[PDB]
């Protein structure tokens, strides 16, 4: 570890890599260090839930390569190891370069001293710092209250090791349970159902909502998505609240708060993510209370020489207000912006970030802005229509704050993202939405 | 007037003057422009309610001079007019200077181009900017729902013009009624009661709590302060919720919720302060929701080249969380810090700020930290009365968050600020608040 670096990037993930590329682009000859707790080079997580599961290659868990939108095979890793220079070489190599320090954890942050302390005891002084620590999966209360053997048969799905372990388990066990109905739980349910269709094993999804992804989509769309997920070979059990999890004859037993009971062999828990804010206690950094994570301004700035990007950043969007987004594209855009601002720009967060999803062949969408179930929605579909506050195969769902669009879900329509982005950018008063819904040309 | 200014300070008051002084101290040769909507040069407010009333000099309204703790007469203004340079003279002068552009209001703030627009259409481009606007007095629903005649007879007390108007009114009218029982209301009640006792007129105070300063002091000290204010010649009416204000035979009449009716011919309204945050709408600046005002960090910074100081800043205290202090000492300290940080330092707010108050001769106190009656309270007096949330001439009050001292009120003891400041600095847990009050000479 070098004793001083011009640019420090805490956490090795999407945001840190994007920031390193921006810093290198704007300031040629910059010398960037990335301190990562994972023993791996930066990689993208989205393939860990969809693409690596549908790969035809048998030995994919060891290879980690997949086909793209075009179909050209690529790796999850952002860059090959030859791209990164050694940390010791970093302050000596010509025109700089990015170096990655893997297996290291920053445990202390002295803002005034412009210093951090690693887990092994090494101390690194910086000129500019980015905190791009992400989040960690939340555990279940009933699972925690159970014994050690119950926790041994539970899985939290974030990293590559989780993907490999879950793939081997699905190959070797007879039934797996998914708890949670958000993004990760639903995608895992679809992938595991696809894998289990061949042999004929059982996969179960149970959660306390009315349907799949009930915090994002309206009720009717949630029920439609639930039915589509059931069509993939998954037994979905909505409105289920876990009371206790136990052991019976070598199989774990789920006793719900209701009268229903479930007996299976393995549990996958996808019950949310919480940001890593253990570093704020020693850094004297403010933690947001409404959203969680570090609190930063419109330029993602926490202190004089400290920026925060990614999932842990509770930033201030000027158009939409205080936010905290947890998505791949937001991590890329936010890291790019923080890298621009670390070299000397003063740009606020302006370009909006989107996200995408695919819950099987039938369901596939992209969304932008503020998308939430509590906010008023206007669903203009094809062959159907519904507004809140049957053939829902195609359509657009506007989200309105005060007669103004703040988020758009584009349901099974493609190459119509710029229209939605321009609608969000203009931010006009919209008392009528069928006049604008024709721009996407749903029919 | 100049097209480009290195250092712009929006709003000229206590914080702006302190910031200009810090800028000049750290960076000799600087060129500071102060844009103020007032027609006057910066002055200090605290003597506008206490010192200028007790002066024996007849024409203090014009001189605006008063005596102090040392006893040396000084002006209400921070500096004499010769100290400042002209606005057109600022760009080209050896070692620069400070120029105040009085009577001009900043109406638009464009952070993208680093340019502001004044109310006369002139544009000024800045390199660093400070927003040191203050607050404006809050009005009353009963007053605002009334007619123009009732509005013309009520007073909101912030500036020098209000002080002159109220002094003339006190010399003229027979009865004065004061709404509000916080700091300003109690101080004006004491001053006008002294003047009335000197003359022989009537002064009345009404507020919706059970005692004076019930949002700062505990209940028993609130009752004690209410009694002591009554001894000053002021008829105090606690628990008076105002319903409507009207006129009857050329005299104002107040009808309260409980049924009491009070007649008078002038009203002084002092019911709080609302921060000036109209610049945030056009500047893309974030306004705090819990406390109000511009939301800044521990370094009092809002954007890349923008700092906020004074009563309008909702800053983050590392040791005490989110705060918004509205006091003269805090304005001085925060303006000083923001002026230092505009020149290159990155110092967070660490030095605490205190506040004092004198309510007659018997009651005089100082306070520091988080002082609020909502927090659990332990008071050490001649008889040790601990509050759960006799003679109380002298004592100390500790305010607790959870077994930790966050604010201390010093009751009729002086030259003991450093002890309380040191106690608050190292906020370690205490088994009981006693044996700590021994540090103060009770
Ligand atoms: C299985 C899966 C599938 C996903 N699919 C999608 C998708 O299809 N679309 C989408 O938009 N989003 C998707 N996401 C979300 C997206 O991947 C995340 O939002 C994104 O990875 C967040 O990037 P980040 O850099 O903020 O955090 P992360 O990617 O979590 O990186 C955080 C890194 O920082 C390290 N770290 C933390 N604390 C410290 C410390 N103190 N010291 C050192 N290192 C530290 C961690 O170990 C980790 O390596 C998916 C996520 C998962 C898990
Ligand atoms: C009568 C009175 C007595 C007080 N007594 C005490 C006391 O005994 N002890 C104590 O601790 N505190 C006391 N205070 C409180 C203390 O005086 C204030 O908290 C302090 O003055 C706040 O300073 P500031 O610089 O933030 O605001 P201010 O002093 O209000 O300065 C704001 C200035 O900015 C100007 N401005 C506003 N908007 C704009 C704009 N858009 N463009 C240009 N200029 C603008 C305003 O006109 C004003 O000149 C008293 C206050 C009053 C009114
Ligand atoms: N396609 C995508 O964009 C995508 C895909 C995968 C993951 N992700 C990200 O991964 C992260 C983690 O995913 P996640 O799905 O775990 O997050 P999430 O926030 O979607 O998970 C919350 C889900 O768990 C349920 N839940 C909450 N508490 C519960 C409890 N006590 N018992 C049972 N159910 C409970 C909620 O009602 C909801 O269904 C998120 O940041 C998410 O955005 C995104
Ligand atoms: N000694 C000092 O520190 C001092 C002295 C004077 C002024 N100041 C400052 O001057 C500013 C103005 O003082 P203030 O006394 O107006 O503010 P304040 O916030 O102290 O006033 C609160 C008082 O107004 C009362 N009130 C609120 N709403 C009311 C309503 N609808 N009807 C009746 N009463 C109502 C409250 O009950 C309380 O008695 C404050 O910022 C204060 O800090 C400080």
């Amino acid at each position: 570890a070098p004793s001083h670096v011009p640019f420090l990037l805490i956490g090795g993930g999407t945001a840190a890599f994007a920031a390193a590329r921006s810093i290198r682009a704007r300031d040629p000859g910059a010398r960037v260090l990335i301190v990562s707790e994972d023993p791996e080079l930066p990689y993208m997580r989205p393939p860990l839930s969809k693409e690596l599961w549908f790969s035809d290659d048998p030995n994919v868990t060891k290879t980690l390569r997949f086909k793209q939108w075009n179909g050209k095979e690529r790796s999850i890793y952002f860059q090959p190891p030859s791209f990164y220079v050694s940390a010791q070489d970093l302050p000596h190599i010509e025109n700089g370069g990015v170096a990655v320090l893997t297996g290291k954890k920053v445990v202390q942050l002295d803002v005034r001293d412009n210093m951090v302390k690693l887990n092994d005891g090494s101390q690194i002084t910086y000129e500019k710092c980015l905190i791009a620590t992400g989040g960690t999966p939340r555990s279940l209360s009933a699972i925690d209250r159970a014994g050690a053997e119950v926790k041994s048969r539970t899985t939290l799905f974030r990293k590559i090791g989780d993907f490999r372990s879950l793939e081997k388990i699905s190959r070797e066990v007879k039934s797996i349970t998914i708890i949670g109905g958000g993004f990760l739980g639903s995608e895992l349910a679809c992938a595991l159902g696809r894998k289990a269709r061949a042999l004929g094993t059982e996969v179960i999804q149970l959660f306390p909502e009315k349907g799949n992804m009930g915090k994002i989509l309206p009720e009717y769309l949630s029920n439609w998505t639930m039915e589509k997920v059931r069509r993939e070979g998954v037994k979905v059990m909505p409105n289920a609240i876990v009371q206790s999890v136990g052991v019976s004859s070598g199989k774990l037993l789920i006793k719900l708060k209701d009268g229903r009971k479930v007996e299976t062999d393995h549990i996958v828990a996808a019950v949310g993510l919480e940001p890593n804010v253990e570093l704020a206690k020693t850094g004297g950094l403010e933690i947001d209370s409404d959203f969680g994570g570090f609190r930063v301004n419109a330029e993602l700035q926490a202190r004089s020489n400290i920026w925060v990007a990614g999932d842990a950043a509770c930033f201030y969007d000027i158009k939409l207000g205080r936010r905290r987004v947890e998505h791949h594209d937001h991590a890329v855009v936010s890291g790019r912006l923080a890298g621009e601002n670390m070299t000397g720009a003063a740009k606020p967060y302006w370009h909006q970030s989107m996200f995408w999803s695919d819950l099987g062949p039938d369901v596939g969408y992209e969304a932008i802005g503020l998308v939430d179930s509590s906010l008023p929605t206007v669903g203009v579909f094809a062959k159907a229509t519904a507004q809140d506050n049957e053939d829902y195969g195609k359509g657009v769902i506007f989200y309105l704050r005060d007669k103004v669009v703040v988020g758009i879900v584009l349901w099974n329509i493609f190459n119509r993202m710029p229209i939605a982005r321009k609608i969000i950018k203009d931010g006009e008063q919209h008392e009528d939405l069928n006049e604008v819904a024709k721009l996407f040309n749903i029919h």
